[PDB]
């Protein structure tokens, strides 16, 4: 249910997790 972006290798994942 939490929001959280990330990148990794330059490529950027905004991903919700719980």
């Amino acid at each position: 249910g939490d929001c959280r972006c990330l990148c990794r290798r330059g490529v950027c994942r905004c991903i919700c997790t719980r």
